[PDB]
């Protein structure tokens, strides 16, 4: 064990440091809560923290790591916002006791060797054009789950496909951890929190509202069925200035089929200039 | 003498004079007279008007029942059982002759809004509605009168009636009562076969979707509504219009009202909803 000063933010770099300290708190009967982030924290992140925080006797581990494996190449990796400064101050403000900030060398000392192969879900939606994206995410998440060994792990529903693949990872490998999805934190107009938002000029920031509006429209249109919930989304996206829709898709909650159903999930991906915005909502199909 | 009035029971008057003497006698005893005008065939929409009128401290409730033959289907004993079961104390149920003893002589001519929307098919309908509501107001002299939001063009015309003629009555508009799938209640609903009944869901769906799309602005809202109407078979949309809440031209942002009207077979349906543009 290295130092753990309780009630204070404790920052570890080494997997073995966070692992030892984690394992120690797990005996003293505290409950290890893990919030995996790529940093550049926003209110969405803090909701995850706060939800972690509200677990009786929780000790909250925020991991901060920009996983080069879920990226390209790609274009993604050198772009991704990096502000450990703010990130760590926000965590201190929130009363988070551990930040785990590993080096790429310490996570990947053997490069990409043993990895997680996701199911067929991972080739769809966001995995369509990014076929190794989810393998990266799941490999890093498994490794964090192994290093920290939490009781519970907290993700947003912003990345809803990731959250399902994570529930799969956890079921398929018999991981002893509860996955907590946390409803998406939204701007005042409805724009889903994202680090990727900073890269929207005013004009785009204003057109961006169209995603949350289309989806909230379809969830109310849905009493009249799937076609009308879809047509209602599409109509709003259409009415909106330089939103180019990648996809708009209605699925079941586990991102399978989508029956004549009630409960489903509506997912949109769109570009505003160069900025790719994702969003999704619970939909109950009415007729 | 004042007509017999038994507190706590449903006292029915057909005579305009009788109900006038009762309400004026009641106003002086410290009751606040609330009017709920209806055309009978009472549904949950009416009982919600009633419940709103009931909850005013010291309210006495007058529910008029009167089929206007001047504005554009009888169940007298059941209607009265529903009122009794709401704890209404007055039902006013005039004949045509009692209300129009001289036929149609003096009438209310509405302003130009009576000519729009629902006044397109029926050009004289709101003349008839304003004439009987003005007369109901002078007979009963209520402190407050309660109308559903269902017929929103009508409610706006009533508020204009009241302002224009310096009527000293509060107009209260009560949010539309809907079925479980959101179909605005109406007595026409029971005429729809299962196919039409199912397609009819699309008026409310349209309007709710519009109201949520509205954060993306006025055009998104309309396009949302229309997309949902376009997904329904056998729904012939007579209009779909967004207006300010007084039914003038929709202003660039801020509060508004989305209205629709449609034919499903022989049955003409309407609905409307609050809109906040940029919300
Ligand atoms: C609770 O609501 C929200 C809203 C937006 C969110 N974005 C992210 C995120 O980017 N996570 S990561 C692991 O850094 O890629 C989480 C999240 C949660
Ligand atoms: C409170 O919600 C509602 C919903 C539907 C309604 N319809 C009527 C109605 O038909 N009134 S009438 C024929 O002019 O007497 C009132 C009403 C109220």
């Amino acid at each position: 064990i290295p130092a753990f000063h309780p009630g204070e933010l404790n920052v570890y770099s080494a997997p073995g440091d966070v692992a030892d300290v984690s394992r120690a708190l797990r005996l003293t009967g505290r409950r290890v809560m893990l919030v995996p982030t790529m940093g550049a924290l926003h209110e969405g992140h803090l909701a995850l923290v706060r939800a972690a925080k509200r677990v009786p006797g929780s000790v909250v581990v925020v991991s901060i790591f920009v996983n080069p494996m879920q990226f390209g190449a790609g274009g993604d990796l050198d772009a991704y916002p990096r502000t450990p400064d703010d990130d760590l101050a926000q965590l201190r403000a929130e009363g988070v006791e551990i930040a785990f900030t590993p080096t790429t060398a310490a996570m990947y000392p053997d490069g990409l060797r043993t990895t997680v192969q996701p199911g067929p879900l991972a080739a769809e939606l966001e995995g369509g054009p990014r076929p190794t994206h989810f393998a990266g995410v799941l490999t890093v998440v498994l490794k964090l789950l192994q290093i920290v060994r939490p009781d519970r792990v907290f993700f947003g529903e912003k990345d809803y496909q990731q959250l399902v693949l994570i529930r799969q990872l956890v079921a398929d490998f018999n991981l002893d951890v509860a996955v907590v999805g946390v409803p998406t934190v939204r701007e005042a107009d409805g724009l889903a929190m994202s680090s990727r938002n900073r890269y929207l000029d005013p004009a785009q920031r204003a057109a961006a509202v169209a995603l949350s509006a289309a989806l909230t429209a379809a969830a109310h249109a849905a009493t009249a069925g799937a076609q009308a919930a879809l047509d209602a989304a599409r109509a709003v996206l259409d009415a909106a200035p330089g939103v180019a829709v990648d996809y708009l898709e209605l699925r079941d909650i586990g991102l399978g089929p989508m029956p004549l159903n009630g409960s489903g999930r509506l997912l949109v991906a769109a570009r505003l200039g160069t900025t790719r915005l994702l969003d999704n909502i619970a939909i109950e199909i009415g007729t």
